[PDB]
């Protein structure tokens, strides 16, 4: 449908973990990351690549954890140690591949928020439940750099949203066949899944410091449009001739808070404001189908109007319910921006002013 799984959300379900024999060349140098770029033979072991045609990679599950292993790879090998030597150029052997399965895949050839986070996680033992004891990454950068406690804490919240994702059927279901206490039941829900989600969202604490997620972490996942480093752009050799801006991967590129606004009317896209057209733009970052499934539901007939139009005040606060959560949600964020990227760096007002321009169209939003 549009790919959105019951239980895990925008959370590719099952991730593949090994590749086809053919592509083991790829495998070795994701897999061993935090030794190559060490020792510096990161870039050496991409430039000695064969060029291996993505031919042999079949189904969307591969095809998946292929752009997870090209993408890591380009990271560490745009970034390389990360203290200013940069590499402008992918080398083709790299950037064909990468491009020609990122064309298929729909996604720009950069590691993005669907790949390092929702593609990229297993359970440890298939039969326990999907909690942080019970779950890996696929592939860090670096000893160190906290990315499995990022990319699975991340991770965790999609998968506390999949709960209120999954009754959104149910919201335009019985706006459509007028039943009224269904309606009120499942914004009560959705709220109190994302109220849920908040307290998953504490987790970031747990296992994330800030001084390596700020001084490691964010590096790999960097991107190159408006970075002085790459001004630019990438060059994707043998690709395109000339190079290329793409924004770096951030939970930022995350489906929730977009599905859940557009869920209830609040027009974070509207206008040609800034904070608008980085959402706007972000959406182009996201699978193709969780696109898809975002513009479906701007073009429902919209909940807000709805709960407006019937002078039902158990309504209206079910539905103020749903925009509170989302507000706490965003609240709850800035602190976590606050002390993962806002302290760390002094020790980014434009940042600060996106974020609280973004909780403050949905608090307005607000009916009470
Ligand atoms: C250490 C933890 C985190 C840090 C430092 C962080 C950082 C940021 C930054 C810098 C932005 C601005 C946009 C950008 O530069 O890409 C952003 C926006 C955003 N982030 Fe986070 N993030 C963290 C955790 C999360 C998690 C776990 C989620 C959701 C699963 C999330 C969801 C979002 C969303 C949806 C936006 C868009 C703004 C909005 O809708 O309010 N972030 N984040």
């Amino acid at each position: 449908a549009y790919h959105i799984d019951e239980e895990v959300g925008f959370a590719l379900p099952n991730p593949q973990e090994n590749l086809p024999d053919f592509y083991n060349d790829w495998m070795f140098i994701a897999k061993h990351l935090p030794d190559l770029i060490e020792s510096g033979q990161l870039r050496e072991r991409v430039e000695k690549l064969n060029m291996l045609s993505i031919d042999h990679l079949t189904d969307h599950k591969s095809q998946r954890l292929a752009r997870l292993v090209l993408g890591c790879i380009t990271m560490a090998y745009v970034w390389g140690k990360g203290h200013g030597d940069v590499r402008k150029v992918l080398p083709r052997n790299i950037a064909v591949p990468y491009c020609q399965l990122s064309a298929a895949l729909e996604l720009p050839p950069i590691l993005v928020y669907a790949d390092c986070v929702l593609a990229n996680w297993k359970k440890k033992d298939p039969n326990k439940p999907l909690t942080y004891e019970n779950m890996d990454v696929l592939f860090s950068f670096r000893d160190g750099d906290c990315s499995k406690g990022f990319f699975l804490v991340s991770l965790l919240v999609e998968i506390a949203a999949a709960s209120a994702i999954k009754v959104i059927p149910t919201v335009f279901k019985a706006m459509q066949m007028q039943e009224r206490d269904t309606l009120l039941k499942a914004l009560l829900e959705i709220a109190s899944c994302l109220e849920k989600a908040l307290q998953v969202f504490h987790q970031i604490h747990d296992h994330v410091n800030p001084k390596a997620f700020f001084s490691v972490l964010r590096i790999y996942l960097s991107g190159w449009k408006g970075n002085p480093q790459l001004s630019d752009g990438l060059v994707y050799e043998g690709f395109w001739e000339d190079p290329k801006e793409f924004a770096g991967g951030s939970a930022g590129q995350s489906s929730v808070f977009q599905c859940f606004d557009v869920l209830l009317g609040i027009q974070q896209t509207a206008g040609g404001g800034h904070a608008a057209q980085f959402l706007q733009d972000m959406r182009r970052y996201m699978p193709p189908a969780h696109r898809n499934f975002l513009c479906s539901l701007e073009s429902n007939p919209s909940v807000r109007e709805f709960v407006l139009s019937k002078g039902d005040a158990g309504l209206r606060e079910a539905y103020d319910a749903c925009v509170k959560a989302l507000v706490s949600l965003r609240s709850y964020h800035l602190q976590i921006v606050t002390k993962y990227i806002l302290i760390p760096a002094s020790q980014g007002t434009d940042l600060m002013n996106f974020l609280k321009t973004v909780r403050s169209t949905t608090e307005k939003s607000l009916l009470k």
